[PDB]
């Protein structure tokens, strides 16, 4: 049927990264259904409840900075030169929905 993945491997977190910072990050994409933080550097598992919208935050989000931090997002495991201007518009909007959420986290 639909086994797509909706699990992201979600690494290279700051230790002042909270578990419920990275679930509003990720809910801004799509619904989660589940977000486990845990390895020195902490990394966490995101679920979605659409493979759609696990797929739509793979693409943005890796690569960009949480806290002045590179994160790092993949699948959490392996599945069963257009676009590229639609892939910047994606990374930029990702990084700004980032700068806001810890804004907030502080104010």
């Amino acid at each position: 049927e639909d086994e797509m993945p909706k699990t992201l491997y979600v690494g290279n977190l700051s230790r002042d990264v909270t578990e419920a910072l990275i679930l509003q990050l990720f809910s801004q994409i799509g619904p989660c259904k589940n977000c486990k933080m845990i390895g020195n550097d902490p990394y966490c598992f995101v679920e979605f409840h659409e493979h759609r919208h696990a797929a739509a935050a793979l693409a943005a989000m890796n690569g960009r900075k949480i806290m002045g931090k590179e994160v790092k997002v993949n699948w959490a495991t392996t599945p069963s030169n257009v676009k590229d201007y639609y892939q910047k518009w994606m990374e930029e909007q990702a990084q700004s929905l980032i700068d806001k959420t810890t804004a907030a986290f502080q104010q």
